[PDB]
């Protein structure tokens, strides 16, 4: 779903991105990604490959990305930054984490930055994924702050109302972050 033509609901991000612990929103993930070309030194952003993406279907939105990589025409011979804003760090049992390690080695010319809100400790092998995930290339981190209320300005149809941080945000993107720095060694 491209932002150029449709903005997410606010409740639908406040919902899935909210980093709580005693909410529960295992059903869903919402990954919001957004690319840039390194060119010499520099980040040239693309603003037309912006977009949002959910599971569908039992098809788990880090699949859909990948699906969707063709359409992007990322040029082969260059270098693109993909940042992933994602409301849970990306599975192992269901293939994500595995998938995404396949992606990044044959396609070298793309370097994967992952942002998670929270981290999926249903799957029982999250921090395999998160390693392998690492191992691969792909800079994992916890999200601050910062990249929620970027996202709320970047891909949320808020109407010029200013990002509305819910309770305990701070606290919980620390401890998340120190909790993924840990996995991550
Ligand atoms: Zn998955």
């Amino acid at each position: 779903m491209e932002i150029l033509r449709y903005l997410m609901d606010p409740d639908t991000f406040t919902s899935n991105f909210n980093n709580d612990p005693l909410v529960l929103r295992r059903r869903q993930t919402y990954l919001c990604y957004e690319v840039e070309r390194l060119d010499n030194g520099t980040s040239v952003k693309m603003d037309q490959h912006m977009g949002f993406l959910c599971n569908e279907s039992g098809r788990h939105a880090e699949l859909r990305f990948l699906d969707l990589v063709p359409s992007l025409q990322l040029d082969p011979a260059q270098i693109y930054r993909v940042t992933w804003f994602i409301s849970w760090s990306p599975c192992f049992s269901w293939g994500c984490a595995g998938e995404v390690r396949a992606f990044l080695q044959e396609n070298t010319h793309v370097r994967l930055r992952i942002k998670a809100a929270r981290i999926y400790d249903y799957d029982p092998l999250y921090k395999e994924a998160l390693q392998m995930l690492r191992d691969a290339g792909a800079q994992v981190s916890i999200m601050t702050y910062d990249e929620f209320e970027y996202c709320w300005d970047t891909f949320v149809y808020r109407q010029g109302c200013p990002f509305q941080p819910w309770d305990g945000l701070e606290e919980h993107s620390q401890a998340l972050s120190g909790r993924l720095r840990a996995i991550l060694q």
